């Protein structure tokens, strides 16, 4: 199955925090990084000069269950980032979040896929535009078409 991963660092060297994280994400067992990518630049709200954050996606071919691959995801946040509680709310060494799994509905209170408000999140939708762009929703919206309607400006490159 093809989990789609998002990957955001706004903490502790964003480039050195992604590229850990994609090397931990590869490590899963049973499953093979298939695309990753380029990694995008997402501004804060606010004026008050805060550090920006590098977003990615990332397409994973595996044959873990939804919940095992989510076992994985947390232990690697867990490890590399997640260092003060403050992150919660602000700044953050590491966010993995799993968008989709295949064409997967799942709403446990552990699992939630589509990932909550990931359609009204660009720094989400772009990247993965580019890795899947033919990519359809579980609902069968077209994620193409979610990027025609609705304001997102274009992020730009990291
Ligand atoms: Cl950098
Ligand atoms: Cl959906
Ligand atoms: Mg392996």
């Amino acid at each position: 199955t093809v989990a789609y991963i998002a990957i955001g660092s706004n903490l502790a060297s964003p480039l050195e925090q992604v590229n850990a994280a994609l090397k931990a994400l590869g490590d899963i067992p049973e499953s093979h990084i298939l695309t990753v990518s380029s990694f995008y630049r997402t501004p804060p709200l606010g004026p008050q000069d805060q550090p920006d954050y590098l977003n990615a996606a990332v397409a994973l071919e595996t044959s873990l269950a939804p919940e095992e691959l989510l076992n994985h995801t947390q232990r690697i946040e867990l490890q590399q980032g997640r260092v003060r509680k403050a992150e919660r709310w602000g700044p953050a060494t590491l966010d993995l979040d799993i968008m989709l799994f295949g064409n997967e509905v799942i709403n446990t209170e552990r699992l939630t896929v589509p990932h909550y408000d990931m359609k009204n999140r660009g720094f989400m939708l772009w990247p993965l535009f580019e890795i899947a762009p033919e990519l359809v929703f579980p609902d069968g919206e077209m994620l193409r078409q979610i990027l025609h309607t609705r304001a997102f400006d274009k992020l730009n490159k990291w």
